[PDB]
């Protein structure tokens, strides 16, 4: 018998659970045997981003299954973290000083990095392929109102708030109801959902 | 402040911005150490740790953040032979063959044994690449040039492309990789991507 070499990662045993329009036994979702964690469209996740030397957060948008060999591809909408926001572009849209006054740019860079909610994410329609071996934890993303309520009890590594969707460049913000984006993502087809989201920030 | 470096920092990739011709607008990346130059249209061999082997892409956009010089390298994903759907491929190029013998296995074995392992298949699916995973510039040519270079190919640098297809390795449409290359560095990134994407869709 061919004894296949394994790695610790193989102990987790991510399982592909397929279901029908509502029940079980099509729509797929991933379940980790070791702890029961389940991932599917609409779920936001904290992933290790080695290129950034820190974590990145995404909203799973598609579990692509290759029926010929069970190879799975996890695709997700990319959120931007505070340091990916274009401060000036942001203030020109929400701070009258940016358009009325002529303050030096550094003024807005310092102001943003000093006042921005570091746990406020910005949804973008830009898809990225994720690898399960980089999974950190399920993210708890909520809108501004819930955030106000939870403010005093936030787990800075799991809880985040989203009020806008914007271009990957961190500009052109559009108010959104993240909870509804989530419901919408797991309801309509992948390409249709992403395209709708992509058009929200362009004329 | 003494900044901590890694060997990667010795390569020093440089950002070069030029007009629609040259000078000091479009961007290119140049590695100071060996002079390697990368820009839209260029196909590249990258290490793919998720795949445990290399992957090939065609750079489609060099995104620059002029606020901090952080660059994002986006590229069209090529599929390698082992990512093609044997059935669909067989079924599309040889077929009008009323039958299918021992499906999966006969097709997987047949394709892998008759396919040009150095034939890539373009897809309009974008992926963000990291320079620290760059291996070498790929030499992707059309079918005619490949026959000429046939007996003198470098297995890890020389590739031939004749089709664009869906990321799932099906629905192959004839394309001229050289023409795609000229087109990519000529029109807007999104415009180019969207065009390539529709090439395999009903319309
Ligand atoms: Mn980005
Ligand atoms: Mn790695
Ligand atoms: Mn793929």
């Amino acid at each position: 018998a061919m004894t296949m070499a394994k790695t610790l990662k193989d102990l987790q045993g991510w399982e592909i659970i397929t279901t029908d329009e509502q029940g079980n036994i099509t729509e797929h979702y991933l379940k980790r045997s070791s702890d029961g964690i389940k991932l599917g469209r609409g779920d936001s996740v904290v992933m290790h981003n080695e290129a950034a030397g820190t974590y990145s957060v995404y909203m799973i948008q598609e579990l692509r299954l290759n029926t010929l060999n069970n190879v799975v591809e996890l695709w997700a909408l990319t959120y931007l973290r505070w340091f990916e926001v274009n401060p000036l572009a942001h203030y020109r849209q929400f701070n009258p000083d940016a358009n009325i006054l002529n303050r030096p740019l550094n003024y807005y860079n310092k102001l943003f990095s000093e006042t921005a909610n570091k746990n406020e994410l910005y949804l973008t329609a830009e898809l990225a392929e994720l690898q399960l071996f980089n999974f950190i934890r399920v993210a708890n993303v909520m809108d501004g109102s819930k955030w106000e309520v939870l403010k005093g009890n936030v787990d800075p590594e799991r809880d985040f708030t989203v009020r806008y969707i914007c271009e990957p460049t961190g500009e052109k913000f559009v108010d959104i109801n993240i909870e509804d984006v989530k419901a919408y993502i797991k309801k309509v087809e992948p390409r249709e959902a992403q395209e709708y989201l992509k058009d929200l920030t362009l004329p």
